């Protein structure tokens, strides 16, 4: 019998072009059958009625019942590609940063401001014109202010007086824009935030996409900290710039993939001051518009499934070679 790979995510993800590109390729594996769980089933059926699988690829996005996925994995005990419980922690930037620190991964100097919504003024924040003090720790402008919820993309950057003051307000892309300037120079007064040092890059962010700990694709985009206008080619796709990871960065990718237990993992790197700093870990994420990524990702995922489960199924399997980039 076939080894069944189950895909469990919201339909927007399960029917996305990159998902479909990868699944058609995984399906080329002789002994693998792919089953995509229907969103209506995920949302409305108890987990006892969900399809069986031997290997589970499942990940959280908006509206996804992560508690049900975890209960399904508990019930059926499949081989899990991206750990489900870690996906609760990935929603909280404080937990992400704590894991990165515990792994010796360079990240911006930071402090957490936890604010009681009942007594918002009592928290340990002192604000000057050109700096803040968070639990006594000083951040000179420019600094970054991130909501503790990793799903809240309202990240603000505060400029020093020497550069005109005010702030850049980033947000989930709305059309041709990913940020805007604001004359406001004072920090937000409601909510809990991570404050961190601004790392000077060349104006680009590096996005890294792992498929297991030994393969990572990287590419760069214009930072929204810049001016907020999204760069587009004549075709209307967002401009992306080529990146090859250095030896240190390839190790970063290995560590992030393993520490978060996300085989398929996206994260952000800031190249600054001759080092590379992780500033965000997003979990499950596919590269778009690269035929070579689709090929490599599907092959790697298929080989992981076979290596783990071929002996159980008495299917003969010799471990092949695999790419890094
Ligand atoms: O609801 P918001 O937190 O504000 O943002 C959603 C995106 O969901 C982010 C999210 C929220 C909760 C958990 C994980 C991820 C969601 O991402 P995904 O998790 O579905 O990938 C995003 O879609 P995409 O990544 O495809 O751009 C938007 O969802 C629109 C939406 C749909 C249904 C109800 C509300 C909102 C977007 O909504 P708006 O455009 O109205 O802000
Ligand atoms: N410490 C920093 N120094 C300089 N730039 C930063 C810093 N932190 C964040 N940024 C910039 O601000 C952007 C958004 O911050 P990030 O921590 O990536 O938030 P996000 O909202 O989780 N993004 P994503 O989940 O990738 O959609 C980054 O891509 C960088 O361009
Ligand atoms: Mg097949
Ligand atoms: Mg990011
Ligand atoms: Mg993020």
């Amino acid at each position: 019998r076939q080894i069944v790979v189950g895909i469990c995510s919201m339909a927007k993800k399960s029917k996305s072009k990159p998902m479909k590109e990868i699944l058609e390729r995984i399906s080329l594996f002789k002994y693998i059958t792919v089953v995509v769980f229907e969103e209506e089933v995920i949302l409305n059926e108890p987990v006892e009625n969900w399809p069986l699988c031997d290997c589970l690829i499942s990940f959280h996005s908006k509206g996804f019942p992560l508690d049900k996925a975890v209960a399904y994995a508990k019930l059926r005990n499949p081989f899990v590609i991206n750990d489900l419980n870690m996906q609760y922690l990935i929603q909280d930037r404080r937990e992400v940063y704590s894991i990165l620190q515990a792994e010796g991964i360079l990240l911006p100097r930071y402090a957490i401001l936890n604010r009681d919504p009942n007594n918002p003024k009592e928290c340990n924040l002192i604000e000057g014109e050109d700096h803040v003090e968070v639990n006594g720790e000083v951040f000179q402008k420019p600094f970054v202010e991130k909501p503790v919820s990793a799903e809240d993309h309202n990240v603000y950057i505060y400029y020093p007086t020497s550069a005109g003051g005010g702030s850049q307000r980033l947000f989930r892309k709305i059309g041709s824009r990913s940020s805007v300037y604001s004359p406001e120079s004072n920090v937000r007064k409601t909510g809990s935030y991570i404050y961190e040092e601004f790392m000077p890059t060349d104006g680009t962010d590096v996005k890294v996409y792992t498929v297991g700990p030994d393969y990572a694709h990287a590419e760069a985009r214009k930072s929204p900290a810049l001016d907020g206008k999204v760069e587009r080619d004549s075709e209307g796709k967002e401009v992306r710039y080529p990146v090859i990871l250095n030896a240190r960065e390839k190790l970063i990718a290995w560590k992030v993939c393993l520490a978060f237990k996300q085989t398929v993992c996206g994260f952000d790197l800031l190249r600054a001051n001759g080092q590379s700093y992780v500033c965000d870990v997003n979990g499950f994420s596919f590269v778009k518009n690269s035929m070579k990524y689709y090929d490599d990702c599907a092959k790697i995922l298929g080989n992981i499934v076979m290596r783990e489960l071929a002996p159980q199924f008495h299917i003969p399997w010799s471990i092949p070679l695999e790419a890094e980039d």
